[PDB]
C-alpha cells in the first residue's frame, strides 16, 4: 500500500502535464544546474549579487531546466537577496516553461546558506541529545527560516551511520547507531516538512534524506572510496533510517555517490528501484549527488562516455540529475530516448515525480511569495531552542573531584586553538561549504572566550592560546601556526584551573579527509607542558572526528565534548560550566582510545573474547540517577506482541537535570552471532532533586528480530536479556517466526 497517500487531483494535473509536454520540457525537468552556471559573477563582485540574463534565457528558456541548487556567490545571503533572485528565476521559468522551478539548498543545521538565521548543533551532537522533540523543533526553525528566503527543498537531513571516526563526514549524521538514525531522522523530516506530506505549508520544506545508502564506511576511511558492507549490515542497519523516513512520508532521497562491491550507488538498479521505490510503494524523487552521472564515466570508468552513463542512471531509477554544469545532459538523454535506449515510461515516470513534488510544495500556485511575514526569522524565541540543544548535546565524560561546576570568583587559563572562533563551533556546512568564512558573518554570537568572559567576568579569564589554526588557505583545516606553548605555561602561575580548547578546525567532504586520526602533536604537547605546571586541567573537544588523546585523558581532571555545537555552543559551555544548567548529553558513538583498536558499541562477541576511551551511552552529570524496577507486560512474547516496559528513574543528588534513558537487548543464542548489546528504545525525562518518575518504553516483539545470512528478517525463539540503565531483566521468545517480505511491519 503506498507509504504517502495519493492525492487524486495532483496526479490528474500530472496527467495532464504529460499528455502536453514536449520531449525537451520532460527532460529539463529532470535537469539540475547548480546556480554559479546563470550567475553573473563580475556585476555580482561590484553591485551584490546579480544573475545573468543571458544564462537563464539559455538554461531555463532554451534546455527547459526545471532546477537550481546552491548558494549565490558560494557564500551565505541575506534572506532578501534570496527571495529576489528566486522570484527572478519563478517569473522567467512560468513565462518559459509554465512550470515552476525547484531550488534546493543544503540548510543543514538550520540555514548554513541564509545569514543571521538560527544556527543548531551539527547531527552527531543532535544525537547526543537523545531528544526527539528538539530534534524536531530544530528542523521546524530551519524550515521556517529557510521558506523566509522562498527556498523550498532543503538536502537534509543526513541519516548515513557515523560508524567510521576516520570519515570527514562523520558528525553529519547522528551517529554510529542505526536506531537513533532512524528516530532522528523521523524528527527532522516531521519538523521540516509538517504533518501532511501532501500539503507542506508557507513554514515547511521537502526533506531530503542522504546519502542512500552505506556512505558512512569507506573501508579506507577516505570519502568516496568503496565501502564493503555485508549483507545483513546493509538491510538491517544502513537501511533503516531510510526506512523510517519514508514510512514517515520524507518526499525525497539523495543518492551515495560512493562505491560498495564495485558499483556505483547510482548505478544500483535494485537498490534505487526495488528496495526503494517498489517495495515501499514510494511515490517521491531521487535525486544524485554531486556530479555523479558523470563520474560514472570519469571517476569509476562502468561507463565509456558521459552519455552511456546517462542511460545507466536514469534506467536504474533516478528522476533528477544534479549535473551540475552541463546542459549537455539534456541533448544526451534526448538522443538516449530517441535511439530506444531510455523508455517513455522512464522518463514520464521521472517527470511525475518531479512535478509531484512541485505540487506539494504548492509551487505552481505560490512559485515565490512576499517574506515580510517571516518575523520570527532570527529570533529570540528560536534561539533558546538552538541553546537548549547545545546544552543538552555537550556531554561530561570526566570530572575527578567534582571540580566542575566552577565557582564564580576563580581565575581561569582559556588555552589551545579551538578556544576563540566561531569556525570551530560550527564545523562545515556553515556559512560556506567548509565552514573557512564563519568569523566574518557570526560576530553577533559568542566563541568560548566570549562567553566565558560574559559568565565570570573578562577580568577572571586570562586567554593565551599557545596553540593557533593557521589562516585559511586551500583548505589547510589541519594547519597549524608554530607552537608558542612558553606563553601560557608563564601565565599559569596566576590562575586556579586551565581550561583547554582543542580537536579539529572547520571541513567539509573529501578536503577533510586525514591520514592521522591520531589529534595534532602540538595540541598534545600543549596539554603536556601546561600538565606540568601542577594546576588543574579541564579539556574541551571541539571537532568533526574524535580524535585520539590516550596520552592527555589521565593530565586531564575533567573532560568536555561538545563535538559541533555552532553558534549558542559557546553559551551553552559557560553554563554548564558554571552549573547554571545541568548536563545531560550522552555519547552518540564509541570513542576510540587506541589507533588500531577502532569499534562500534554493538560489536560481536569474538571482538571481545575491549579497549575503548569512552563508550556509546556514557554520560555524566552534576547529580545522580538511580534505576529501578524494571518491568514488562508481556516476559513470554511473540513477534506480533506490543512489549511496555517501565522503570523508575529517580534523581538522587542535589540538583535538577535531565536524564536520558536508553533500552538495550542482548539476543543471548542466534543462528547469526548477536551483537553484543543494542539500543533498541530511549526516552529523556526531567526530575527534580528527589524525584521519581516511572518512564515507559515500548517495543513491537519483532524490533528483537535481526537479518539472518540468507538477507531474511527473524525473530528467533529464544532468550534475550533487556538493560535500562543500571538494570537488567529476563524476556523470552516463545517461537520463531521468519519473514518472507523484505522488510518487516
Ligand atoms: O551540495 C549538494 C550536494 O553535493 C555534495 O557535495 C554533498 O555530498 C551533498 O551532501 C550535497 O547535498
Ligand atoms: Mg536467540
Amino acid at each position: 500500500s503506498p507509504v504517502i497517500p495519493t492525492d487524486p487531483a495532483i496526479e490528474t494535473h500530472i496527467r495532464e502535464w504529460l499528455q502536453k509536454m514536449t520531449l525537451e520540457q520532460k527532460i529539463g525537468q529532470m535537469c539540475e544546474i547548480t546556480i554559479d552556471v546563470v550567475s553573473d559573477l563580475e556585476t555580482s563582485r561590484k553591485k551584490g549579487f546579480c544573475l545573468s540574463e543571458a544564462m537563464l534565457d539559455t538554461v531555463i528558456g532554451k534546455y527547459k531546466v526545471g532546477s537550481l541548487l546552491n548558494v549565490p556567490l558560494g557564500v551565505a545571503q541575506k534572506k532578501e537577496k534570496w527571495a529576489e533572485a528566486i522570484k527572478q528565476i519563478q517569473e522567467k521559468s512560468m513565462k518559459e516553461i509554465g512550470i515552476p522551478c525547484i531550488y534546493g539548498v543544503d540548510q543543514i543545521h538550520g540555514t548554513t546558506y541564509t545569514l543571521d538565521g538560527t544556527m543548531f548543533p551539527q547531527g552527531i551532537n543532535m544525537g547526543a541529545t537523545f531528544n526527539r522533540e528538539l530534534t524536531r523543533r530544530g528542523a521546524k526553525i530551519s524550515a521556517y527560516e529557510t521558506k523566509a528566503g522562498c527556498i523550498p527543498w532543503t538536502f537534509a537531513p543526513v541519516v548515513d551511520l557515523g560508524r567510521d571516526p576516520r570519515w570527514a563526514r562523520m558528525w553529519e549524521n547522528y551517529g554510529e547507531d542505526c536506531y537513533v538514525n532512524a528516530e532522528m531522522g523521523v524528527s527532522a523530516v516531521k519538523g521540516f516538512q509538517g504533518e501532511d506530506p501532501n500539503r507542506i505549508g508557507e513554514y515547511n520544506v521537502a526533506a531530503c534524506m542522504k546519502h542512500y545508502m552505506g556512505y558512512g564506511v569507506p573501508v579506507s576511511g577516505k570519502d568516496r572510496t568503496p565501502s564493503s558492507i555485508s549483507r545483513s549490515d546493509m538491510r538491517e542497519k544502513h537501511f533503516a533510517p531510510f526506512l523510517a523516513a519514508v514510512r514517515q512520508g520524507a518526499l525525497s532521497v539523495m543518492v551515495n555517490s560512493g562505491v560498495d562491491n564495485g558499483l556505483p550507488f547510482h548505478a544500483n538498479r535494485e537498490l534505487l528501484t526495488e528496495w526503494l521505490k517498489e517495495d515501499l510503494n514510494w511515490d517521491g524523487l531521487i535525486v544524485t549527488d554531486w556530479a555523479d552521472i558523470n563520474n560514472l564515466c570519469t571517476r569509476d570508468h562502468i561507463a565509456a562516455t558521459k552519455k552511456e552513463a546517462v542511460k545507466i542512471v536514469i534506467n536504474a531509477g533516478i528522476d533528477m540529475s544534479m549535473v551540475p554544469y552541463e546542459v549537455s545532459f539534456c541533448d544526451y538523454l534526448k538522443e538516449l530516448v530517441e535511439e530506444g535506449e531510455v523508455s517513455m515510461e522512464r522518463i514520464d515516470d521521472a517527470v511525475a515525480r518531479v512535478l509531484r513534488l512541485k505540487y506539494r510544495l504548492g509551487l505552481f500556485d505560490h512559485p515565490y511569495w512576499d517574506i515580510k511575514k517571516y518575523d520570527k526569522f532570527g529570533s529570540k524565541e528560536f534561539a533558546a531552542v538552538a541553546l537548549q540543544a547545545a546544552e543538552e548535546s555537550e556531554v561530561l565524560l570526566k570530572n575527578d573531584g567534582n571540580i566542575l561546576p566552577i565557582a564564580k570568583g576563580k581565575k581561569i587559563l582559556l588555552t589551545g586553538p579551538n578556544a576563540n572562533s566561531m569556525r570551530c563551533l560550527n564545523g562545515g556546512w556553515s556559512y560556506s561549504w567548509q565552514g573557512h568564512v564563519a568569523d566574518e558573518y557570526a560576530q553577533a554570537y559568542h566563541t568560548i572566550y566570549e562567553a566565558l568572559c560574559e559568565k565570570y567576568g573578562k577580568e577572571n579569564i586570562i586567554y593565551e592560546p599557545g596553540v593557533t589554526y593557521a589562516s585559511y588557505k586551500n583548505d589547510n583545516w589541519w594547519e597549524e601556526n608554530k607552537p608558542e606553548t612558553e606563553k601560557p605555561v608563564a601565565a599559569a602561575a596566576q590562575a586556579d584551573i586551565i581550561i583547554t580548547c582543542i580537536g579539529e578546525n572547520s571541513y567539509c567532504e573529501t578536503p577533510g579527509n586525514l591520514t592521522d586520526l591520531t589529534l595534532s602533536e602540538n595540541q598534545r604537547n600543549l596539554v603536556k607542558a601546561l600538565a606540568a605546571t601542577g594546576k588543574p586541567i579541564v579539556l574541551v573537544l571541539n571537532q568533526g572526528r574524535p580524535r585520539i588523546i590516550n596520552d592527555i585523558v589521565p593530565l586531564a581532571k575533567a573532560v568536555v565534548n561538545i563535538m559541533l555545537p555552532s553558534n549558542y555552543g559557546g553559551d551553552a559551555l559557560a553554563n554548564l560550566l558554571a552549573g547554571d544548567a545541568n548536563f545531560s548529553g550522552k555519547m552518540p558513538f564509541t570513542y576510540p582510545r587506541l589507533i588500531n583498536a577502532l569499534a562500534t558499541y554493538d560489536y560481536k562477541p569474538c571482538e571481545n573474547m575491549m579497549d575503548i576511551q569512552w563508550p556509546f551511552g556514557f554520560g555524566l552529570s552534576y547529580t545522580n540517577y538511580k534505576y529501578s524496577n524494571l518491568k514488562v507486560n508481556k516476559p513470554t512474547f511473540n513477534a506480533d506482541d506490543e512489549l511496555i516496559f517501565t522503570v523508575d528513574v529517580t534523581n538522587t543528588g542535589k540538583v535538577a537535570g535531565k536524564e536520558s534513558v536508553l533500552l538495550f537487548s542482548k539476543d543471548l543464542v542466534a543462528s547469526s552471532t548477536p551483537d553484543n548489546i543494542r539500543l533498541r528504545n530511549f526516552e529523556k525525562v526531567s526530575l527534580e532533586p528527589g524525584e521519581t518518575k516511572t518512564v515507559t518504553l515500548k517495543l513491537k516483539g519483532s524490533d528483537l528480530a535481526f537479518v539472518g545470512y540468507d538477507g531474511k528478517w527473524r525473530l528467533e525463539k529464544g532468550d534475550f536479556k533487556i538493560k535500562c540503565g543500571d538494570q537488567w531483566m529476563d524476556i523470552v521468545c516463545d517461537q520463531t517466526k521468519v519473514w518472507n517480505t523484505p522488510n518487516k511491519n
